[PDB]
């Protein structure tokens, strides 16, 4: 009963020659954002099976070495060894002494996929690092501000897959791109594109759509999970001469007593601002106002802050979504280039009845 | 996986015993006859418990429907309770199959 | 000037151990220039200086093996080795190899047939 | 494996001592003579403790039966208690063998 190094050596002894060569490449070339360290080519190539297991533990420690072995097994299509290592990770845990009262924890619950997953995050120091603290909080917070009055108590039940004919380039493919990859361009085309705009008549529901679009992705919900953050901002509160910074604008969404904005200032183009209603903007607004803004934290004028944000000169990679009234387009269209115009339409004949299916309680 | 398993198993297991005659069931097993209709247009293959759902070589991998024909009072109601009781502890039954639903 | 392998082996000896590790990594990761095939990781790491020079010649040929070394020396920043490789251009004759049955990439390959006898008669005049 | 081991060992160990003459047994060992009948149709191989069950080169790997012949009062009853007491602590005895059953 020694295992670990010996358990790993046993799987490695099951690799065919071709499999071993590839397993070793992967070790030597291990992808660099796991909290894992690749292994040197000399020692790796030279190592027999038991020595390779020892080398993996010496370089990365037990738990990471095991994770690396599992990933590589999948990668070289040895799914047998992938499933065997996955089922025999806390399998020596069953053959472990109770030691009477648990000094910290019994540790019996490690086979559970959620618990194994927790252990995988736990010792990551990179996946564990602060990723977890940044995620769950933001998600649940953005989620609980749109329900539970004691009519706005159910929203997804009131969905409809509202029409989304996205303006084909104004000088035939369908590509409705309603939710999945709506921001994404066609083949290449424009990878760093960030601006999308929705055109709909007054009262269509473009204000409703943003609340729904938030509510969808505010649980992951197979939405753009490859995108990290979304920022809802309706311009009812936003006004002129406010002289408030983006952080003040940001903290408006979630008033954190300890604003982590220094960590929100991370990975541009990984964060999306959902601006809502240009019509809501009340007051004068020069689309080409003289003074220019580039400072993120400076207390700047409300329209000026938007001016930089709309021009994206501040936060050059930040994505933007702007529900706009068609009549007010010429102001922003002259202001900003390459806008992903999206025409949104109301319910059809049958859909109108289907709305009453959502609404009414009796035939 | 652990939370999905142990619970379902013990639950499906404790609804068929411990009155204070239905207190022992596996003791009342018998390996009841199981001649599975050969295709209606010789191999034995009783397939009583192991791979009873499984076809022959390939044949039909995604097959899902099996039906038992027996006279009224044979014990087909009893068999399901036994077949549940068998696999409700793994018991070297189709452990390569995850869940069973008695109705 | 009979063997380029020996000259390549001497240059491998000149390489520092860190430079040799970089040289092995570069040989394994060699880019596709002049139809040159990169050495497999296991062979490069296990081979000593003499063996690696032989393996470089066996993999592509003496001329390509020397050319790969000159590029690798520049890549590993071994300027003295890179200058020496540019300074010395060995003759492409060949070193001693235990290829009694000749082998070529084509399926037909080569044999110990009449070709050998003809080559021997052509190169062997006085001894016999 | 751990739950099966320690328990069995200490248990088989504490039933042969500590009265308040049978209080020391290994001290009363002696390496008693063990001439194992050569096949009844010269090698020494006393095989007193190590590989006493083990055959010669191959010969009979799955052999299981060994029998001790001794006069009445020799100590064959004592030997089993000692042989248990030896291996009941591993004691570089047949640790490649898992369990022993005294009866
Ligand atoms: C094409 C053009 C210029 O006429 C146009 C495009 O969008 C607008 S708008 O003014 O901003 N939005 C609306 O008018 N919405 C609306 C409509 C009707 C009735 C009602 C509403 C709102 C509640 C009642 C009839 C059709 C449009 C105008
Ligand atoms: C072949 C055909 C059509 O006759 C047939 C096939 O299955 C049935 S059935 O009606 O549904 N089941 C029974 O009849 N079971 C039964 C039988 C006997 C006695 C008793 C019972 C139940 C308790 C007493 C004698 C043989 C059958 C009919
Ligand atoms: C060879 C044959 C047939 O005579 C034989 C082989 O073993 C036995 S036996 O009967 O079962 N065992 C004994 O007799 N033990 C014994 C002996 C002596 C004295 C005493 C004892 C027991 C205490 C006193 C003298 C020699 C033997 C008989
Ligand atoms: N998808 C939808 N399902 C049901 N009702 C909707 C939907 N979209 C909009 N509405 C209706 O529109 C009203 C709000 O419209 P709003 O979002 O303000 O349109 P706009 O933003 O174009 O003015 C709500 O009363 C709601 O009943
Ligand atoms: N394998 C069996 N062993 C003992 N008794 C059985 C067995 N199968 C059925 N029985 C008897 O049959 C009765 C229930 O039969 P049931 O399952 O209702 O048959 P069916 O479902 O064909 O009507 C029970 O009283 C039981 O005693
Ligand atoms: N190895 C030994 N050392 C000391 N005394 C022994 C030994 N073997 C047997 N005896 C003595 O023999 C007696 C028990 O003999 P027993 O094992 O019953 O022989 P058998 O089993 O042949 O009848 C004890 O009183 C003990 O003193």
């Amino acid at each position: 009963m020694a295992s670990t190094r010996c358990k790993l050596a046993r799987y490695l002894e099951d690799l065919e020659d071709v499999d071993l060569k590839k397993f070793k490449m992967h070790l030597e070339d291990y992808p660099p954002q796991k909290g894992c360290i690749p292994l040197p080519r000399g020692q790796t190539e030279k190592a027999d099976h038991v020595d390779l297991a020892t080398l993996m533990i010496d370089f990365n420690g037990e738990e990471k070495a095991w994770a690396m072995a599992v990933w590589i097994f999948a990668a070289i299509n040895r799914r047998d060894l992938y499933e065997k290592a996955k089922r025999d990770e806390p399998k020596w845990g069953s053959d472990n002494a109770r030691v009477s009262n648990p000094t910290v924890i019994c540790q019996e619950d490690s086979i559970e996929e959620e618990w194994m997953g927790l252990l995988e995050y736990l010792s990551r120091i990179s996946i564990c690092k602060m990723k977890k603290d940044y995620r769950k909080k933001y998600r649940k917070y953005v989620r609980s501000r749109f329900q539970c009055i004691e009519e706005s108590v159910s929203l997804n039940k009131r969905y409809t897959r509202l029409r989304l004919i996205k303006e084909h380039r104004s000088q035939s493919p369908v590509s409705p791109i309603k939710m999945e990859l709506l921001f994404d361009p066609d083949d290449e085309h424009s990878e760093p594109v960030h601006t999308v705009v929705f055109q709909g008549a007054a009262g269509i529901g473009k204000t409703i759509l943003a609340r729904k679009m938030m509510l969808d992705w505010a649980s992951g919900t197979l939405y753009q999970d490859r995108f990290d953050y979304l920022f809802y901002i309706h311009c009812r509160e936003v006004s002129l001469v406010t002289q408030r910074s983006l952080g003040d604008l940001i903290m408006s969404c979630c008033p954190d007593p300890n604003p982590p904005i220094h960590k929100i200032v991370r990975k541009p183009s990984r964060i999306l601002f959902l601006m809502d209603g240009f019509d809501e903007l009340q007051g004068a607004f020069d689309e080409h106002i003289g003074p220019l803004c580039t400072d993120w934290q400076k207390a700047e004028r409300g329209d000026i802050l938007l001016s930089s944000l709309i021009r994206k000169k501040l936060l050059p990679e930040a994505s933007l979504l702007i529900t706009t009234r068609p009549v007010a387009l010429e102001k922003l269209q002259h202001l900003l280039d390459h806008p992903r115009h999206v025409e949104i339409l109301g319910f059809s004949e049958a859909k109108r009845k289907e709305y009453f299916f959502k609404y009414f309680s009796d035939e």
